[PDB]
């Protein structure tokens, strides 16, 4: 679905204008979007400074993009409800010379477009384009494709499809809104030879002979061993022996305060500050500690300077957590983790790591886990709730999130709402909470970034947000007023805003959503006043 | 005592070279000795990139420097013995054209010279230069100056003085080895026209009603009081009391109104300099055990705009209802504003509140360890000699444990405290290297003022080495790891490694002049920190 003209392609960073008419919403959403397409590709973007060619971003009526670089600038339109990290990245790839994927010029073989049924002045997003226009990059139809539209797509009739696949069960495939596919990534690289991204920087699953080029130091009392899972994996969760494997540190013999360090490869930052995301287990005495480490460039160049970052230790769950922690590295380094030994008397078990992926990127601001979830999905009624332990933001606003396993408002699906929590800061911070960007996002577990294809779903807190049910006041004022007491938390807790039909039952059984049947929702609530 | 002649002078950034015949141990030191330097003045320092004059510190016989700038380049040495703040600060004050105080040209109506008590060779650091060659710069003659020698300087008896103040009072106070004195820094200012200074961003004592441009907003409950030291049994740290009608501190009181009420005290907007500071204060909680006094910062949203909050740290009140120290790190790279939150918990069981004086924020970084010991002349009464006191244990950036021992009544040298430093066991020790190989030690008593240029703290350096070695460790390396070389304590459930130190660290009668007993109690600083990346 690429434009074959080897003279219609950017060079690196496009260059950008977000026009005054966006919303902070819609220049947030649009920022975060970026953020991705650095992520999974080298495409990079930079502020207009003059160039013949640009994009500009502007809030017009609908979702459409010019094909290509036109090399006197060009509109991206992100209008009303176009405001979405999926939606801005096929608007993105259409300014980067690509179709739809039902415009390919064999899509006949794999689709029907009832003409009939087509909404007026919208039908040459069904056109199909000559092999002198348009080039397969040696690629097949993909259903999963952002490009792609879904079934009820510019119709008539709501319920009449204006597309379906020459197969009937693809009809549930075709116009997801998660993410980039593997396929449109590949398409992507294919046209402008990227093979490296901006921001991932390190993943290991520990599958490899080298393990991801980690090493043990002398300096410490003993090590951690590659382990075959013949007792499994995050990565696999034991589908076969010695197909998955991991890291494992016992504690149920020798000293205590005996330890082991696993260092990474040496490893240069492009950014000031990184996330290192990685799974564990602990089930050892609740005297253990996981410990990271940062071993850096002393400046002469010799990476031997220690720092400590972080410390984990055993509650009773002994099944996979995730851990995010905060690096800040600016000169080339090498990440510890330290596991020690404590009790080994009282211990019949270790530490356990799996699954690390490291980003030049934030890391998400509060992190909940939702166990046992397709278990929790049928013991819970339509309307029933769970409600997310507290999080503190940079600024130290309290926030948390409400999860409707089954959705009263949209049956077959699940219904996700932020809200404002009562916190130990509220007495200083100013009220209501209002230009604060809320980012849910429903992780893919894939331990490879290119691979994931998070849901995600963003919103701004604003002075229009208003509820009868506290009098028509703002639902982001201060909560011990506009809220109702909780003896989980102690908190008082906002009105929650947020989608029915974030995500479907059918969409949550597929993409690893579930891996280890549990769910993990990552959740931002930050400042974007400074984009006005 | 400063030199005359215009063309002798430097241009800032001076550049220098740390030639590798110093030691490690020596080279810290001069980058210590630097930012004292860019502390309490605007002379500057840089690395040379082959500039025409500039200055080579080097280790040859004794320690010595050339006075003014020597426009082809010229050697500080720094020998053996001499790797001392004070010292270094002493070598660079003669680059920058100052000679020895009692080479003034009126140094006769001041101090009395024994020539025949001279060592042979050393003569000449005690010629006066005349009024043509040497400046005053309009400045009394000072006693306490850095660049004054003491009694017992290269004399032949050990027993007889080269030197001695006419008046007889100042044999006790020439020749102070810790600091500049607050003449030598004028006399600094007036030959570079120094005013700012690179590293002092910011200090407040809350004298004048203007609290040095502090606001406080609406966004909170209350405010805090201005309060004026005139209410029996409470007082400001500055004066103490000593001064009637003078002495103001912040108070927010706790033991009235709701639980969680709030006041914010906001300080003016700061334009940093560097990409860390440190911020330093002194408090007190009389209130309930739920009271929260918190550092905030509010910063640059990148728009110019300064509204953006990050929380940086949190105190609480234990039963010590006198003056503590506090130090909070700041890492700001834009402009910003530093702020105290008072908090109320429990006013049902609260007779008091949240107290602030004395207010200092500096380029810096913060001390690693910070000791208080209190009531120290009664200690000093109550201890007998050779027995000793021990820190708290530390922890460094690198997590090595540390901490100090002091024997408030030297066995070793009577009238003298003795201050020492160990390394401790501690929870990351396992990972560690040992023995430590090269880790600067620098330990400090505060002088307590909160303007910078009006502190003499009293300081020592030395660097851990496999050549320090005990006879009680079968002359294995004293900073081999704590558990085999280190005795167990009780206090801390840590093993103390063989302590380090001075037998002679500062007298009891220094100590007792100036401000390094305030309130009664006493302030060390420490920091423990690899100087290997000079090597
Ligand atoms: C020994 O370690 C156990 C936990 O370790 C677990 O059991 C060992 C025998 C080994 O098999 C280990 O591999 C395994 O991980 C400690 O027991 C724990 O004690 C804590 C503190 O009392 C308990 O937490 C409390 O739980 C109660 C409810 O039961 C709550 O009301 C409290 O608020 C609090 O959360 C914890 O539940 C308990 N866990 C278990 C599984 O027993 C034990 O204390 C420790 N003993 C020694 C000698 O340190
Ligand atoms: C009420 O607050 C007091 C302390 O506050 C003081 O007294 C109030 C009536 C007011 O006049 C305040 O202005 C004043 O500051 C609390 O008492 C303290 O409780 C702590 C914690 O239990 C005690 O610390 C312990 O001390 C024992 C030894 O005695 C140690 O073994 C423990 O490890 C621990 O350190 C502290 O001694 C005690 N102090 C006093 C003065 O009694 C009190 O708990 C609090 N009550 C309520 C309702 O919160
Ligand atoms: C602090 O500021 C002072 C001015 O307020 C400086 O003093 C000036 O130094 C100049 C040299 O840098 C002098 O100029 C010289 O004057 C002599 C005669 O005195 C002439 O022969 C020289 O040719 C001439 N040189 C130049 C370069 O012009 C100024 O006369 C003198 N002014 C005063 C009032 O003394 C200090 O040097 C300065 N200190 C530092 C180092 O910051
Ligand atoms: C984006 O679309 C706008 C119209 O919505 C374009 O603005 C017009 O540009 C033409 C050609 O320069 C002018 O004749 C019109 O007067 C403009 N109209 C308005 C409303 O400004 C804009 O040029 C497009 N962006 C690019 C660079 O392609
Ligand atoms: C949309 O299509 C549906 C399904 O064809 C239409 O529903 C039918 O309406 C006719 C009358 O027009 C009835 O005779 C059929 O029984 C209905 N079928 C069903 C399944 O309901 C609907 O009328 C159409 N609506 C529009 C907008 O034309
Ligand atoms: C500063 O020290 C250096 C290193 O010692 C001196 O360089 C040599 O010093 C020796 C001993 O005085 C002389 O014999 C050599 O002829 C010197 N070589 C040169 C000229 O580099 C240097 O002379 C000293 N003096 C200054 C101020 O540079
Ligand atoms: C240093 O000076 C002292 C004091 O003058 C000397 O001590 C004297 O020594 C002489 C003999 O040489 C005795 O007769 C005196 O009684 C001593 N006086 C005192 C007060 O002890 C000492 O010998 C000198 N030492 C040196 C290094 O010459
Ligand atoms: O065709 C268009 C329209 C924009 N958009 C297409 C689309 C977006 C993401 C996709 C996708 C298809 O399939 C995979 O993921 C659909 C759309 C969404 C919200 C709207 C809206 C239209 O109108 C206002 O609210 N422009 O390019
Ligand atoms: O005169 C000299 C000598 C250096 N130094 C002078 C001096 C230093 C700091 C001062 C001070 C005087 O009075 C206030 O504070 C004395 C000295 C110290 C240690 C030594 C040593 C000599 O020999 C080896 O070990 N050069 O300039
Ligand atoms: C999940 O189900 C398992 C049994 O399959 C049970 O042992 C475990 O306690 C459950 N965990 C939660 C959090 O419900
Ligand atoms: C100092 O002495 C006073 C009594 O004069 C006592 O109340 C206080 O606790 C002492 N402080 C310490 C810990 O030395
Ligand atoms: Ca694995
Ligand atoms: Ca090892
Ligand atoms: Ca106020
Ligand atoms: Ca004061
Ligand atoms: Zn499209
Ligand atoms: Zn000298």
């Amino acid at each position: 679905n690429g434009l074959r003209d080897p003279n219609t392609r950017w060079t690196f960073p496009i260059p950008y204008i977000l026009a005054d008419n966006l919303g902070l919403n819609a220049k947030g959403a649009i920022l975060y979007a970026f953020e991705m397409f650095r992520l999974k590709s080298c495409v990079d973007f930079k502020p207009y400074e003059g160039e013949s060619s640009y994009i500009i971003f502007q809030q017009f009526d609908g979702c459409w993009s010019e094909v290509g670089d036109q090399h006197v600038g060009q509109n991206i339109s992100i209008g009303q409800g176009c405001a979405y990290k999926a939606i801005i990245e096929h608007e993105i790839l259409h300014a980067l010379g690509f179709y739809h994927e039902q415009s390919r010029t064999d899509r006949d073989d794999y689709v029907n477009i009832w003409w009939d049924q087509i909404l007026s002045g919208y039908q040459h997003n069904f056109d199909t384009y000559d092999d002198s226009l348009i080039t397969d990059l040696n690629t097949p139809y993909d259903y999963e494709s952002l490009m792609h539209y879904q079934p009820f797509s510019f119709n008539k009739n709501a319920s009449v499809p204006t597309i379906t696949a020459k197969i009937p069960e693809f009809n549930s495939i075709i116009g997801q809104r998660l993410d980039f596919s593997a396929i449109d990534l590949e398409r992507l690289n294919r046209m402008y030879n990227c093979t490296t991204t901006h921001t991932l920087l390190d993943h290991c699953t520990f599958e490899k002979a080298n393990i991801c080029g980690m090493i043990q130091g002398t300096r410490d009392d003993t090590d951690w061993a590659h382990q075959d899972s013949a007792e499994v994996d995050h990565t696999l969760l034991g589908q076969c022996t010695g197909a998955g494997y991991f890291m494992q540190f016992s504690t149920s013999s020798g000293s205590a305060e005996e330890a082991a360090l696993l260092e990474s490869r040496i490893l240069y930052p492009k950014r000031k500050q990184q996330c290192l995301q990685f799974f564990y287990k602990m089930t050892g005495s609740p005297s253990d500690r996981l410990v990271v480490w940062v071993r850096r460039d002393d400046s002469t160049g010799n990476v031997r300077k220690l720092v400590k970052v972080q410390t984990f230790q055993g509650d009773d769950d002994h099944n996979w957590k995730i851990a995010h922690v905060v690096l800040k590295e600016e000169q080339k380094f090498r990440y510890l983790f330290q596991g020690t030994k404590g009790d080994p008397q009282n211990s019949t078990g270790g530490i356990y790591l799996d699954d690390i992926t490291l980003t030049e990127t934030p890391c998400p601001t509060g992190v909940w886990t939702v166990r046992n979830f397709s278990q929790v999905l049928e013991n819970t009624s339509k309307g029933d709730k769970l409600q997310s332990p507290r999080f503190y933001n940079s600024e130290g606003y309290g926030f948390g999130v409400t999860l409707y396993p089954n959705s009263r408002e949209s049956s077959g699906y699940l219904r996700l709402a932020f809200h404002v929590c009562s916190g130990e800061n509220d007495a200083i911070l100013e009220w209501p909470v209002e230009n604060r960007q809320v980012i849910i996002t429903i992780l893919d577990q894939e331990p490879d970034v290119r691979n994931r294809m998070s849901s995600s779903m963003v919103f701004t807190t604003s002075k229009s947000h208003t509820s009868p049910a506290i009098n028509d006041t703002v639902i982001w004022d201060r909560p011990s007023r506009v809220g109702t007491y909780h003896t989980d938390c102690n908190c008082f807790r906002s009105i929650d805003l947020g989608w029915s039909g974030f995500i479907s039952h059918q969409m949550l059984k597929r993409r690893s959503f579930l891996k280890n049947d549990d769910l993990i929702i990552f959740v931002d609530f930050e400042d974007i006043t400074h984009l006005s």
